[PDB]
């Protein structure tokens, strides 16, 4: 009610029936460069966060600087594979089985369990059939087959791949820790809906890994001597724009994203609804005030998918990012349908959040909340 | 100032999600006695306004000639699973007031069960307006309309008869004067009404006290009567009301008559308990009400901290609320049978 008072802790998205207020959702976001300075903000742009499968692209890199992986082969779509949190679409299974075969191992060294697909009309089709997914079928089969290929390649067993005492595990760790700049102390670690440990780290460092990707990718594609990890970030990146619908699938936002994108930018979701994307230096990036990548975390306090894809679309619009044809393929997302079972338009969604980084008097406190 | 109340998730003790709680616990009289976040909040009851609505439906002239059972009434009250048996009674509802399927103004949704929705997948069953969790209203506000000669095509506009005796109904049953009650539309097609919090559990008190007094034998309106009967079907039949494996359902169940319980859509919760020990060591002489909105509207979140509710309040025994085990504490097991996380209770009951 008072525009010059506003705070971090009123940064929401709403839903209205009719006008009147359903349902309110906090917003949490991190805008950063290249080097993680954070250049905008919603709500606590360091929330303590769990990136649960938007932490899969440093997992991947993890896999891809293990010593001896490079001989299997694999190709840019099954690095984007390891990138995914995959709708379990057949082409998915068969790519999972694929890779088995390029290490020589079978469906039982998995340690990820079937779940119900990510996708609707997957999940339709293994109803009408009393299909019971198993671990092939897992959304982070990708990712599995590659820390069983890491494990072979050292020389480690391929029992216990996944527990946190196995050297893939620690490289992991390592990994996740050094991309974010955080000591290991800084990064805690419980375990996914897949049996692998999963770290939480502040949000604003989930943002500062996918700079640092596109920021790769830029040099590469710039042609600049690189470091072996520099090189296989622009990899993952160049990986997960080629092939989006291995990270996701037919109708999901990741894939619907990359595909409208064409190669600017990366994005990712984590379950219980966080987000990241990695925009290569653009335009779009300079007159946000930076002259490198940018890298952009989301976080909905309360954990709702369908608000954390409205809120992605309306911050990609805020910061300028694509242009209004290339963000409309995902307007189905950005405002969502509040149809009635007769047709009926009942209500709608709202961004009462409020960007901050670009004058306010001094005397308002931007508290993070 | 409201506190900060919170229901919190965790992964390996680490925060995933967390999510505000309103809640308002009232007298007979609607006088708040506890609460949770803001008591007050501005809130659309959807589905938990539906008792309020039967009682326009049976106060009705006219109504009673169609022998509406208290299975018929109980349907009424409910957001029923879509289950054979709701359809079925729908439609022998239908037949008592003569009239068909397509003189219902609402419409087909998958089911508010995930059991029967995925019956209905592998069937390739479309739902239409007989299966609506609201089947039993909608055939109710029909049998209104004609029992008092009033047109019935467009029995669920605002400005149908009875409609504004809905509206009437529901703005008495809160105390409020009519510009403090807000409307908008309902997933099933009818105007749904919006009010602070607390009148939520003013309604569900009043059902509760009428019930204690029909028991009693005391001297009641026509109107009180009609609410003892209301509770009466609900706590009777509580499978009509939602269905098998449905918090509401089982709730009412494990309380055998003590409590009667219903959701609205977007997480908001309405318990009418009759006078109890429980009641009088809460410091009321008469039945209460409980009122409850999870801001974000997850409902997994809801009926936790209702059932934990239940067990700051000192309502039903261990015993009793422990058939509420699954929903107080949901599962947080992985894809390998590996216990993930949990749920906390970090808030506190304001008195
Ligand atoms: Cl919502
Ligand atoms: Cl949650
Ligand atoms: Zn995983
Ligand atoms: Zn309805």
């Amino acid at each position: 009610i008072d525009p010059f008072t506003m705070t971090p802790s009123e940064d929401f998205v709403v839903t209205d029936r009719g006008g009147i207020v359903e349902n309110s959702h906090r917003v949490h976001a991190a805008v950063v460069d290249a080097k993680g300075r954070l250049l905008y903000a919603l709500g606590n742009p360091t929330r303590m966060t769990l990136a649960r499968a938007a932490a899969k692209p440093a997992q991947a890199l993890a896999i891809l600087e293990t010593e001896g992986v490079a001989g299997y082969g694999f190709d840019d779509a099954d690095i984007a594979l390891m990138c995914a949190s995959h709708s379990s679409e057949d082409r998915h299974i068969a790519r999972t089985r694929a890779m088995l075969s390029k290490i020589k191992a079978e469906e039982a060294d998995l340690r990820c369990g079937g779940h119900p697909s990510l996708s609707e009309m997957v999940n339709r089709s293994w109803i009408k059939q009393d299909f019971i997914p198993t671990a092939v079928c897992s959304n982070c089969s990708g990712k599995h087959v590659g820390m069983l290929a890491g494990a072979r390649a050292i020389g480690a067993g391929t029992d216990g791949y996944h527990l946190p005492d196995h050297p893939m595990q620690g490289r992991v760790k390592r990994t996740v820790a050094e991309l974010c700049d955080l000591d290991a102390g800084d990064v805690e670690w419980g375990t996914d809906g897949c049996n692998l440990p999963t770290p939480a780290f502040p949000l604003d460092r989930l943002g500062r890994i996918y700079a640092k990707l596109a920021s790769a990718a830029d040099g590469s594609d710039a042609g600049e001597g690189q470091s072996t990890r520099c090189a296989a970030l622009a990899h993952i990146f160049r990986a997960m724009a080629r092939h989006p619908e291995m990270v996701a699938g037919e109708g999901r936002y990741c894939t619907m994203l990359m595909r409208a994108f064409d190669g600017a930018l990366v994005g990712k979701l984590g379950a219980d609804a966080s987000y990241a994307i990695g925009v290569r230096a653009s335009d779009a990036t300079r007159q946000l005030g930076t002259d490198g990548a940018l890298g952009i975390s989301v976080k909905i306090e309360d954990g709702n998918l369908e608000m954390l894809y409205a809120v992605v679309t309306e911050l990609l619009e805020r910061l300028g990012i694509g242009s209004p044809d290339v963000r409309s393929q995902l307007a189905s997302f950005h405002h969502p349908q509040r149809v009635n079972t007769m047709g009926v338009t009942t209500g709608g969604v709202s961004f009462p959040f409020k960007l901050r980084g670009s004058v306010d008097d001094p005397r308002l406190a931007a508290v993070a909340r």
